[PDB]
This record gives structure tokens, sequence and C-alpha cells, in this order.
């Protein structure tokens, strides 16, 4: 289970597509698609430690002529036809490691093992994935949430609430801590809704739901002795991923925020999707009132 905490080592020897298009008895004549699976190595080595805006910007950048930096990729060209598979493969190579329990190489070489034709205006790539409705909560997590958000034609997606790697301080919430304060001797059910910035505790569900909002439910105990103890969970509501400005990483946030901007000239199906948070996440605590 790779919440994407932990960088690995990897070069471009690593990826079969960069492998596939690296050798020569495969490619009797120079090529454009030779290129074009080259181009997929270096890619590849940033998206396995979530460096995954550059490789699109660079592309994207070259693709509308924006003139700006390629962060030291190599112009390509059909950097069009790149982004676009790119923006197919990212989402499965999440699902591989969701599904699978694919390490994050594997899970890459996985989603890429396939036929490359030149994108088309007629069902290449077939983007209709039902199978892919849960995000893995790793390093293709966010750019996987930007793919459906370009394609999945507003299909709901799950973000199990325990792969958002949070760590909510119950305690430290003023609103329990009034309801501590507040709340009658003996036993009381206790239920109410918090903001939380996800950013604080994970970069991946920072860089995919942001800003989202909690549900503590439970039984609170107050004894006559100043002890306490509460018993429940955290749940959460529905996000709606619409590719918000507030999610950006810093480094990068203008060239994203441009390339929100326009990505809808070519993506027309492009559209804000519900992402769901289901499960919960137990709450066992106590201690005592200073009175």
């Amino acid at each position: 289970m790779d919440l994407g905490t932990t960088t690995i080592v990897a070069g471009q020897g690593d990826f079969s597509a960069y492998n596939y298009g690296n050798n020569g008895a495969n490619w009797p004549a120079p090529s454009p698609a030779q290129v074009g699976y080259i181009s997929k190595g270096q890619r590849d080595v940033a998206y396995v430690n979530g460096d995954w805006e550059k490789p699109l910007l660079a592309l994207w950048a070259q693709w509308a002529n924006w003139g700006t930096t390629l962060y030291g990729y190599p112009s390509l060209p059909f950097p069009n036809y790149e982004f676009i598979w790119d923006i197919f493969d990212l989402p499965q190579a999440d699902y591989n490691q969701f599904s699978l329990g694919d390490d994050r190489i594997t899970a890459m070489n996985r989603a890429q093992n396939h036929q490359y034709p030149f994108p088309n205006n007629e069902g290449i790539p077939s983007w209709d994935r039902p199978k892919i409705d849960t995000f893995n909560g790793g390093v293709y997590t966010p750019a996987a949430a930007f793919a459906h958000y370009l394609t999945g034609k507003g299909k709901k997606m799950n973000f199990p609430i325990e792969r958002l790697n949070i760590k909510p301080n119950v305690k430290a919430m003023p609103q329990f801590i009034g309801v501590l304060t507040s709340s009658p001797m003996g036993q009381t059910t206790v239920d109410f809704n918090v903001p939380y910035a996800t950013a604080k505790d994970s970069w991946v569900a920072g860089n995919t739901v942001g800003e989202i909002t909690l549900r503590i439910v439970g039984i609170l105990v107050k004894s006559t002795s100043g002890q306490w103890s509460f018993r429940g969970e955290i749940r959460a509501y529905d996000d709606l991923y619409d590719f918000n400005p507030s999610n950006h990483r810093t480094e990068t946030a203008e060239g994203m925020t441009r390339l929100g901007r326009e990505v809808g000239q070519k993506f027309k199906d492009t559209t804000p999707y519900p992402i769901g948070i289901p499960g919960a996440i137990p709450v066992n605590i106590s201690g005592r009132s200073h009175h």
C-alpha cells in the first residue's frame, strides 16, 4: 500500500515503453513514433515520484506554443499525442496500484503495455473505462484526478478516507473543545462538521481534494470526576473535483492555472465530477478536564 510519501530511484531503463523505443532492432528507419516511445521514459521517471505537472505542462506548452520553459524536456514532433496518451495511461497506472497492489514502476509498465496508434477523432483512445472507479492515494493519484477531469465525463470517483493519509487531531478542533466544555454531565451524542485542509497532512490529498468537510460523530461521556471519553468516527462528505487553483502546488501553480483555462479547447468533454470519500476513521480518545 503505497501512499507516495517515499521517493524511489528510477531511470529511463526501468520503463518498457522506453526500452521498446531504445531497441534499435525495432526501428529500421528514423521515426517520430520511435521518439514518442523514448520520451515516455523520462516523463515516467518524473511520474513515479509524483512530479507530474512538469512533464504535462512541457507537452501542453509545445502543443499550445506558449514559448515557455519545457522544464528540461526534449521538444517532440507530436507533443499532442504524448499528452493525450499520458492522460490515458496515468489513470490506469493509479488504478493498477490500488487494484493489484502494483509497485510504482510495475504499475506504469503494466499501464503502458499496449499499442500506441496516433490519437484519433473516432475511438482512439477508447476512454470508456468504467472499472477505474477508485483512487490509490499515491504518486499517480493527482494526475489521475486530472485525467478523469478531462475525459471521465463526470463519472464519480472514490478516494477511500484512509488513503487520504490524513491524521485529524480531534482534541485540537475548536468545535470539539466547545462540545467538551459545554456538553452536559453523563452520556452525549456528538455530531458536527469541520473543514479540513488535507494538504497539511498529505500532499497527494492536498493536490487532489484539498480542503474537505469532515463529519465527527460518536458518543461522549463526561464523569463528575472530570474524566471524559469520546468514542466515534471521522467520516467525510463528497468533494467536487473542479481543478481548483487553490489546490495547485506552488512551483507550477501558474502553469497549471493557465492549462486549466485552455485544456477545454482540445478536451471537449472536460467537466467537474464528484469524488466520494467512503469509510470512517475510528476515534477512541479520552482524558480529563482541568475543571
